[PDB]
């Protein structure tokens, strides 16, 4: 796996700051912090409001969410800075404690780059709690990406891209701190996802990797934004984030759980808003920037994806 030092900052500190809020505190002064990262075309509070943000609030956490510009559809390697620089401040903030970080889509692959190429953030991370991670990307975003309609994070999360290459190269198909990953076969935005093995997008080697369907059954269905919002993503969830060995256990879960509806603690409002989740991604998808080639990787990640191409040609150290 990488090792040294990190690669420096493309962007100015106060703007990765800008991006990083914390419900009723600041980040430099918090108690018990939780990182949320959010999926693609959504801002922290879009993705995390109407779900993990109350439901970790009466767990006992603060919670805490960066939202990189514009609604994290520019490059993932740029996103990744936000969330870098927000454990370093999160992890001084609650008085050098390290902090759990939990995901949605590619948040999760966020986390990952970030735990690959940052060194120093490792010794910070307690555990990492994704929900529908896309570590291989998706095969579905392929069509789009040939007709021209792909933000730049959605080239780099096509199955095969440069940037999921070098992830894979650099040993990051592997957990680098606990992490559990809850994942869905039914995902209509990450596939393949249903074999429950090594080749799914959300597999982790060492992780604790739960298809849904694997506990539940072939007729149990949760969609992308059910992964994050059901019930029994509560459960497993909560499980993860209250265990011993920092991944969630199968003890915690089972038969009963297998509840496709939003987190029963969740208020009237919650739930409305939670089932229309992906309303305002689907939005902010359309309306974002779209380009023709895959964003260039940084110098840090170019020996592990050569030969691939990206805007300005073919990947060389
Ligand atoms: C979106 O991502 C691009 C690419 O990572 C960022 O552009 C780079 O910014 C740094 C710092 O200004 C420059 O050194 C690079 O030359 C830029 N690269 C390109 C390809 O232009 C850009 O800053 C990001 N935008 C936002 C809003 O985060």
């Amino acid at each position: 796996l990488p090792s040294g030092s990190d690669p420096a900052f493309s962007q100015p500190k106060s703007v990765l700051d800008a991006g990083l809020t914390c419900q009723g505190a600041s980040p430099s002064s918090v108690s018990k912090p939780i990182l949320l990262v959010p999926g693609t075309g959504t801002t922290g509070p879009q993705s995390f409001d109407s779900n993990w943000i109350p439901l970790s609030t009466q767990l006992g956490y603060t919670p805490c969410w960066i939202s990189p510009p514009p609604f994290m559809l520019n490059d993932t390697q740029v996103n990744t800075e936000y969330m870098v620089n927000a454990i370093t401040a999160l992890y001084a903030g609650s008085g050098n404690n390290k902090l759990p970080v939990l995901t949605w889509s590619q948040g999760g692959l966020v986390a990952q780059w970030g735990l690959t190429f940052f060194p120093s953030i490792r010794s910070k991370v307690d555990r990492l709690m994704a929900f529908a991670p896309d570590y291989k990307g998706t095969v579905l975003a392929g069509p789009l990406d040939a007709l021209a309609v792909s933000a730049p994070s959605v080239w780099q999360q096509t199955t095969g891209s440069a940037l999921t290459t070098a992830l894979r190269n650099a040993g990051g198909l592997t957990q680098i701190v606990p992490t559990t990953n809850l994942y869905s076969a039914t995902d209509e935005i990450v596939q393949p996802q249903v074999s429950n093995s090594p080749l799914d997008s959300s597999y982790l080697f060492n992780g604790k990797n739960v298809q849904a369907q694997a506990v539940c059954g072939p007729l149990f269905v949760i969609d992308h934004a059910g992964s994050l919002t059901s019930q029994f993503s509560y459960v497993v969830g909560r499980s993860a984030l209250r265990s011993t060995t920092g991944q969630a256990r199968s003890a915690d879960y089972g038969i009963t759980d297998c509840n496709p509806l939003p987190a029963n603690d969740l208020t009237p409002e919650q739930k409305v808003a939670a089932a229309a989740l992906l309303a305002p991604a689907a939005a902010a998808i359309v309306a974002g920037p779209k380009q023709n080639c895959e964003p260039d990787l940084m110098p840090y990640a170019r020996p592990f994806a050569v030969g691939k191409r990206t805007c300005s040609g073919i990947v060389t150290p």
